[PDB]
């Protein structure tokens, strides 16, 4: 099986009175994520990891001027280039709020959008131990990893 | 072959009054990690829970050390029906030099995972003096793991 | 099919006057990368990614040789340890300049250096949303992932 690795990264600034959306889950919080989209740091990092495993460039090469629509269009472009998806793993870095009670909603959103069962989608949460702009609550980071297979039939 | 990718991250603060323990090797040094706070073992553990779709550290573990945790992770990953292909990792530490301690780290990681040494890699990097990492205020580890869901 | 994952990281400070070289592509820009090589963050992170997957240590356990010479020697050692390369994916975090019209040149330098077709090499570019030393333009980062098969069969 012609297996391929992808990896992806995003970051957004956190600012007062904007909504916090992560992995398509809205998380009540007094700060929220600034970007030209709905600033979904997790879905973008996964969208990059899929384009990267497929050697299709990056989101910018695709989408310029919400984040689930983008994730689904990514999956459709990846499938048309002849790949099927093995699994996704990811980490979100946020000093707060606590993300654990939200993670299952994120997994559901990502699995629907990629046409995968739940068991092939993982999301992990981490603080940054109060270090740097992440640990000071000024930004949130996501990292993703994805495994594809180029068919192959 | 139902292959899966796992990736993991950790960071801890460096401070006076703590021993420095990375990959279960104690590295003599005037500073050490705050948290048993082994950044390398924790990152690898998250990467295996990740590849196995079993969530993360916090979802599993609320006196036990980072090696006990890594071995418990292994057992849960194997129970869920997975086999481990290999691990690779990077530790970002401005100082001290980790190179002569790296093979002791690999041995500790391979034993805890039931792997030969040839399926375990650890790498070390400075941060070129940039950021809290480059200023000696913290240490980072990054890991990647490849599993196979049996598939027997 | 004995598949192996590697991952790789590098960072370099940006300083006025010096040349900016990433992925072996020289990018005209008012700042440039310090290091004792030609400090090519992207080539190095890919280099570590390959030594990682092959469990052969890191660039320091191996190494007047530029970063392309190092990447090719990396590839020679990986092949001689009985490995074949499935693919490479990577990200470069640089707040500026735009890397997109340079990305095909990097992919070409890497594919030649790894002896891979273009369709197995991907390079992606991110800003850091003006956060941290990356966001202030005082450094650039590269992340990389690589997939190897130990032959095997
Ligand atoms: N230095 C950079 C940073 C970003 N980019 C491109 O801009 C697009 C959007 O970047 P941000 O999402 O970081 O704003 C990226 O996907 C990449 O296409 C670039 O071409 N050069
Ligand atoms: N923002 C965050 C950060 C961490 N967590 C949970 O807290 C646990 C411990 O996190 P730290 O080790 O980063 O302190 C994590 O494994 C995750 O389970 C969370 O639920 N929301
Ligand atoms: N704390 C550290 C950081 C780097 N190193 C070693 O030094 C080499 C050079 O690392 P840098 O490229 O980050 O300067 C690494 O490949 C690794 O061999 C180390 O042995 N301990
Ligand atoms: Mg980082
Ligand atoms: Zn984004
Ligand atoms: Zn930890
Ligand atoms: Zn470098």
């Amino acid at each position: 099986m012609d297996v391929r690795i992808g990896q992806g990264y995003d970051v957004h600034q956190l600012v007062e009175g904007r909504p916090l959306i992560i992995g398509g889950v809205t998380i009540p919080y007094e700060r929220g994520l600034l970007g030209h989209s709905d600033a979904d740091v997790l879905l973008h990092a996964i969208t990059d990891a899929l384009f990267g495993a497929a050697a299709l460039g990056d989101i910018g090469r695709h989408f310029s001027d919400d984040s689930r629509v983008l994730l689904r269009a990514c999956a459709e472009r990846v499938k048309a280039a002849g790949f099927t998806i093995q699994n996704v793993d990811s980490t979100v870095i946020a000093q707060a709020p606590k993300l654990a009670p939200h993670i299952d909603g994120m997994r559901a959103n990502i699995a629907a959008d990629l046409g995968l069962p739940l068991e092939r989608v993982n999301v992990k949460a981490k603080t940054n131990e109060k270090l740097g702009y992440l640990g000071r609550g000024e930004g949130i980071e996501a990292q993703a990893a994805a495994l594809l297979v180029k068919q192959g039939g």
